[PDB]
């Protein structure tokens, strides 16, 4: 009900009891304070309107699904669509002040995969990991989300630009449903948990990414109406070699037009229509109706398939600045 916070947790691996059990980085600071894991969300008068972009360094996101500082973004995918690998990119290529990762419960060794990555990450001294594994009880798996959120909330109060990762909301809901078997329902602690991120007028911001495991869950329909948008990673795009396997046409950022300017909006609108006509031509090709020289309009969209796919794909080890992204999407568009 109370947990450790502070800069002394940077580089530490904390378990569902709030105790540091491992370290992926050692830092000068030893600041350790104590705050409750349950605290009230900011009143509407304390939240600032989302108006500044949270750049991720990922071309498809920053151009067509631009995030904002304080936004809550869902990541919907069926295992395995590289949802952990996209989060690694989001940590590695963004420019947040502090990253807080909460792994809700797994078998066990996947947690070590993340601590092994963090041990070799360039963001090691700006990261805190909270975990809960399948051995831990359903109450402990729930507390992992609140500890990760409370740790992120302290850094926001200090004025930091914080990025929070909860993986996953799916398995949090599993444990949360298990707790319900044991005015207030257990079930409705889910929306209160996701209401805490945001940019505060008197402090920093918490940009939160929640993962949802798919195989069209009822929970997916519940959470997608709560968040400020969602990123959909298509099974099919993954098997055809497109990484990140993000389907831009079924993903949205509801703060998109508040966080990008007008020439960006125009280029994104022109690119979305190009993508839609590309997908519409694919089905014509599979139907065996496409013949070169038949339709000059179809021929032009066909000759842009390669330039569009090259813009969409991205090496997981490479990040792009916003200027580079808008420069590349313009060459794809004209």
């Amino acid at each position: 009900l109370h947990t450790q916070v502070g800069r002394g947790l940077l580089g530490a691996v904390v378990n569902p009891l709030g105790e540091v059990t491992d370290k992926f980085a050692v830092t000068d600071n030893s600041e350790i304070l104590y705050r409750p894991v349950d605290n009230a969300p900011p009143l509407y008068s304390e939240r600032a309107a989302i108006e500044k972009p949270f750049l991720t360094g990922i071309k498809v996101i920053d151009s067509l699904l631009t995030c904002g500082e304080g936004q809550r973004m869902g990541i919907f995918a069926s295992a395995g669509c590289g949802k952990t690998f996209l989060m690694n990119m989001l940590i590695e290529h963004s420019g947040a002040d502090i990253y807080v990762i909460g792994l809700i419960g797994e078998e066990g060794r996947e947690v070590t995969e993340t601590v092994d990555y963090l041990k070799n990450s360039e963001k090691k001294s700006r990261c805190v990991l909270v975990y809960a594994t399948s051995d831990y009880s359903s109450v402990d798996r729930c507390n992992a989300a609140y500890i990760a959120t409370a740790i992120a909330e302290f850094f926001r109060t200090e004025g930091h630009k914080v990025a929070l990762f909860i993986d996953s909301l799916t398995r949090y809901a599993r444990a949360l449903r298990d707790v319900a078997l044991a005015p207030v329902s257990v079930f409705d602690s889910l929306p209160r948990l996701l209401e805490r991120p945001g940019k505060l007028k008197a402090g920093g911001s918490i940009t939160a990414f929640y993962t949802v495991l798919l195989e069209a869950d009822p929970l997916a329909e519940e959470v997608r109406s709560i968040l400020d948008g969602h990123i959909y990673l298509s099974r099919n795009l993954a098997q055809k070699g497109q990484f990140p396997a993000i389907d831009s046409l079924k993903s949205i950022s509801r703060v998109f037009t508040q966080v990008v300017d007008e020439k960006h909006r125009i280029m994104a609108a022109a690119f979305r229509e190009l993508l839609s006509e590309i997908e519409e031509l694919r089905t014509i090709i599979d139907f065996g109706e496409y013949k070169p020289g038949e339709n000059a309009s179809q021929d032009k969209i066909y000759n842009k398939i390669s330039v569009v796919e090259s813009f969409l794909k991205q090496d997981y080890r490479l990040g792009f600045t916003y200027e580079q992204t808008m420069e590349l999407i313009g060459e794809t568009i004209r």
